[PDB]
């Protein structure tokens, strides 16, 4: 069943640490369902405020399934980062760098 639901509940509550913990476990027991897991992981980090960890986890989901919502989610975070600063952004991707 959707055991991730419990994690999704934790993420909503703010219990991201336990969520991430269970997600780490889930990664090791799911060959394919990790794409939803990484999405949740990145979403958890995106709730914390760590955009870099969010990007990496969203990216990991994208790398598994380019059909996942993690694409739009990573772009969501990218938009917010683009609003903040490009100091580290130009290092990640030298693209969309317009002046």
């Amino acid at each position: 069943m959707d055991q991730l639901k419990t994690i999704k509940e934790l993420i909503n509550q703010g219990d991201i640490e336990n969520a991430l913990q269970a997600l780490e476990e889930f990664l090791q027991t799911e060959p394919v369902g990790k794409d939803e897991a990484y999405y949740l992981m990145g979403n958890a980090y995106r709730k914390l405020g760590d955009w870099q960890k969010a990007l990496n986890n969203y990216q990991s989901a994208i790398e598994l399934n380019p059909d996942s919502p993690a694409l739009q989610a990573r772009k969501m975070v990218m938009d917010i980062l683009n609003f903040y600063n490009k100091d580290m952004y130009n290092q990640l991707e030298h693209h969309h760098h317009h002046h």
